[PDB]
């Protein structure tokens, strides 16, 4: 067995070997690096996203979100509140002022040890789910605007033809902005491109121990595991590695850079931060090995998670017993 300890793997393909998005996913999985639920792809010195950033000022974030903690330094929820509209240049500005900006620090290690230190004492606000793309339409490799479309691969799988569209997403991110633990929509992977600025840290379960994971939140979250069987779809909990470690439970960590792919993998579940102003774009995309990840996949039925129209037709040739339940939560 390929990767037994289950560690991040990194990848450098060369330029031939970028053409064939497909065909190098296989070739990760083939090395292993599934095993991680995550791994980092770093692009051919050849490779460009597009020219120049030099024009993204003008972008909105129609709904900034607040990302305000409750809770204790290593155990916490965030909820998000709505702010007023903004443009990338007024949140670059933002994220670059004394409130917000990120403070000295040595090196990657020092900048998370305050992290999980502080940040509950701040509200940092994040441009998250913002539809779009900044890949240039000439990039013809790993564009995330021209995957090959998740109704597409179940299609070809599965023959059913089925209704949803599938398109990329921005987040603009600051010192102390937060991805809570969660696994994607219906277990999907996900790739996401860090476009620039500054980098954004990874933590990582094997998908193999994601029940360890599981199990750990609903003893520190013990009121929201009983109002709702799979509440990490809320994406609002954060558990420190330190508490993480204490408690035995498997996982991994590392720090994307601008210009680095990483790939999360079906029922890997993450959560990480930005350092400081950024950009990145995100997107879910399948393979045939996600089929049976997606079958077993675990809903949200509270009303809390409220997801993409085209979540629907995975729930419902995936999960029919689900469906009527779930689709309950969503209306
Ligand atoms: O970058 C972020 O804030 C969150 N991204 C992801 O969870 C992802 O790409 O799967
Ligand atoms: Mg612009
Ligand atoms: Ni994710
Ligand atoms: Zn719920």
């Amino acid at each position: 067995a390929q990767n037994p300890n289950c560690n991040i793997m990194i990848f450098h393909p060369t330029k031939e070997e970028f053409n064939d998005f497909d065909k190098y996913i296989a070739y990760m999985e083939s090395q292993g690096a599934h095993r991680a639920g995550l791994a980092k792809i770093i692009p051919p010195k050849e490779w460009k996203a597009r020219e120049t950033y030099d024009n993204i000022s003008e972008i909105l974030i129609a709904t900034p979100l607040q990302q305000v903690a409750s809770g204790r330094a290593g155990v916490f929820t965030q909820y998000h509140k709505k702010k007023k509209a903004m443009t990338v240049g007024e949140y670059r500005h933002l994220a670059n002022s004394k409130k917000y900006q990120t403070p000295p620090h040595q090196n990657f290690e020092d900048l998370e040890r305050k992290y999980w230190k502080n940040r509950i004492y701040n509200s940092p606000i994040y441009g998250a789910d913002i539809s779009g793309s900044l890949f240039d339409e000439n990039t013809k490799q790993w564009n995330l605007g021209h995957l090959g479309t998740i109704q597409d691969l179940l299609e070809k799988e599965c023959g059913v033809v089925i209704e949803g569209v599938n398109t990329p997403y921005l987040y603009f991110g600051m010192w102390k902005t937060t991805f809570a633990w969660h696994t994607e929509d219906m277990d999907l992977y996900s790739i996401n491109y860090l476009h620039l600025g500054e980098p954004k840290t990874w933590y990582v379960v094997p998908p193999e121990h994601g029940q360890r994971l599981e199990r750990l939140a609903r003893e520190l979250f013990p009121g929201s595991s009983r109002g709702c069987g799979a509440f990490l779809r809320h994406k609002v909990a954060l558990i420190s590695p330190t508490v993480l470690k204490e408690n035995g439970i498997p996982f991994n960590r590392i720090t994307q850079e601008a210009g680095e792919f990483m790939v999360t993998f079906p029922y890997g579940y993450h959560a990480g931060f930005n350092h400081g102003f950024n950009c990145a774009e995100a997107i879910n995309f399948a393979t045939p090995r996600w089929i049976d990840y997606g079958k077993m996949a675990s809903q949200c039925s509270c009303g809390e998670a409220r997801v993409t129209f085209s979540m629907d037709a995975f729930v419902r040739i995936l999960q029919p017993e689900r469906y009527d339940l779930w689709k309950r939560g969503q209306d």
